[PDB]
């Protein structure tokens, strides 16, 4: 049950943008 790499690679496809600002 990998839930954190399910909900952020589902967000990136759909999305279509670098979407993480990492500071």
């Amino acid at each position: 049950a990998v839930g954190i790499g399910a909900l952020f690679l589902g967000f990136l496809g759909a999305a279509g943008s670098t979407m993480g600002a990492r500071s």
